[PDB]
């Protein structure tokens, strides 16, 4: 058993028509209003444009929904009107339909991005406190609105370092959380899966988007990115444990009762917790204090249950600067 420690009802306390997103009836105009000027990337099920609103001039964001059940559209459509205008959440500007072939297509503000490839080399002390201050928000807003977003990485944080604008993106993978039930640990990237991804641990909850954000955190304070690059699966398990160490996984695994498959055995070894300090050098010394690294070892812990919420991470003492500033 597990459950959230924050959050964990708030679904149950609110209208069914609120989670219910297969019972959701989306308002579906016409996508002739927009005009396709670029292609910007594309998912599994999607492909996504720069565009401009031809009856207002605005550039936007347009995203294609390729064939996909049609549920997982309507919960992507549900969970973005549900989190309309949290705190540094991509906004939804339209959902519209091509009239002929009725092709949904959901449509964004538009973020002039920096690719975080170069940003996070340029990046100050200051700057990562404050981004990371700002995602904190957005990830707090949603968790209080019952939804995991599932797949927290730096391709989903779109910054403006120009405007100092944030955003949280693709909401595709992001789902409602109720408490005990058993979700599918095929979600988030690789190098941002959490443990209990790793170990098929379905009972999951918010705290699996607090190790992405910790991850996000490290690759920043201390210049790898990814941080935990591994090959595969199994290895990204082993690339955590050569930090966080092998006894403590399994005083994890112990604790929440959690078979381990039997390919780790071949492969895990025994590896000592190591100190985060180990991590600094000439490079990154001047984004490393002692409340960065106080705070990331309260992200990456292999207990999701032990992990700081989005909140209680906002309120630690790497953000003071920030707060401070902020007023
Ligand atoms: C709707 C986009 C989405 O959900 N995923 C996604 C975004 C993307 N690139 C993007 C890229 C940008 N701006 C960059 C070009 C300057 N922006 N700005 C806002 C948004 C949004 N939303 C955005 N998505 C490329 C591939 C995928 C799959």
């Amino acid at each position: 058993g597990s459950r959230a420690r924050v959050y964990a009802e708030v679904n149950s306390l609110r209208s069914r028509e609120y989670w219910d997103y297969e019972a959701h009836v989306p308002s579906w105009g016409n996508q002739d209003d927009y005009q396709l000027v670029r292609k910007l990337g594309r998912g599994k099920y999607s492909e996504v444009f720069e565009a401009i609103n031809i009856t207002n001039n605005e550039r936007v964001v347009v995203k294609i929904l390729k064939p996909v059940k049609k549920k997982k559209i309507k919960r992507e459509v549900k969970i973005l009107e549900n989190l309309r205008g949290g705190t540094n959440i991509i906004k939804l500007i339209d959902t519209v339909k091509d009239p002929v072939s009725k092709t949904p297509a959901l449509v964004f503000e538009y973020i002039n991005n920096t690719d975080f490839k170069q940003l996070y080399q340029i990046l100050t002390d200051f700057d990562i406190r404050f981004y990371m201050y700002e995602l904190l928000k957005a990830l707090d807003y949603c968790h209080s609105k019952g939804i995991m977003h599932r797949d927290v990485k730096p391709h989903n944080v779109m910054i403006d370092h120009q405007q100092k604008k944030l955003r949280l993106i693709d909401w595709g993978l992001a789902e409602f959380y109720h408490p005990a039930q058993e979700y599918n640990v095929r979600v988030a990237s690789r190098y941002f899966k959490g443990p209990e991804l790793l170990v098929d641990y379905q009972m999951y909850d918010y705290s699996l988007d607090m190790w992405s954000l910790g991850c996000m955190l490290a690759s920043m304070i201390f210049r790898r990115e990814p941080f935990f690059h591994g090959q595969d699966n199994y290895d990204q398990l082993v690339r955590i444990a050569k930090v966080l160490g092998t006894e403590e996984l399994y005083g994890y695994l112990k604790k929440y009762h959690i078979d381990l498959d039997p390919h780790f055995n071949d492969i895990l070894g025994q590896h000592s917790r190591k100190r985060w300090e180990n991590f600094i050098h000439s490079e990154n010394r001047h984004l490393v204090s002692p409340e960065a690294l106080d705070l990331l070892d309260k992200l990456l812990r292999y207990d999701h249950q032990q992990r700081l919420t989005a909140k209680e991470a906002m309120e630690h003492p790497y953000f003071y600067p920030v707060v401070k500033e902020q007023s």
